[PDB]
């Protein structure tokens, strides 16, 4: 639809969680230039208040994105959580580039593979157990 997730290299859309994509997929043709107009001003958490300015609803719904985030870091170790944060880094970077038409560079996305393999088995498990909609 307007977002063109689709369009994304596979490695990339592997690290998405379910609610960054299914807020992609309800992006209207009318709600993608809210998001690009307001993207462009900048390279989540502070483009929900830009964004709700313009559309409190689409807004509402990128807040619940935020806040669906918020779990995956629950009960993490330290370094369980600076590799999660990169993974969410990755995916946020992406889903503003693919709104205001800059291209992608999957190279983000192949060290975050890289790292997850060199990672403590409990640490992969424990990542696993709070994303299991990922594919690490």
């Amino acid at each position: 639809g307007a977002m063109s997730v689709a369009s994304l290299p596979e490695c990339v859309k592997n690290f998405f969680p379910t609610e960054q994509l299914e807020f992609s997929s309800s992006i209207t043709a009318d709600e993608k230039p809210v998001l690009h107009e307001v993207f462009q001003k900048h390279s989540c958490g502070e483009m929900i208040d830009e964004v709700s300015k313009k559309h409190p609803e689409l807004g509402k719904r990128l807040a619940t994105v935020l806040e669906g985030n918020k779990k995956r870091l629950d009960g993490l170790s330290p370094a369980a959580v600076e590799y999660a944060k990169k993974l969410i880094h990755m995916v946020t970077t992406t889903l503003c580039s693919l709104t205001v038409g800059k291209p992608i560079d999957d190279a983000d996305a192949k060290r975050l593979h890289q790292e997850f393999q060199s990672l403590s088995s409990e640490d992969q498990a424990a990542l696993r157990k709070n994303n299991p909609d990922i594919k690490f």
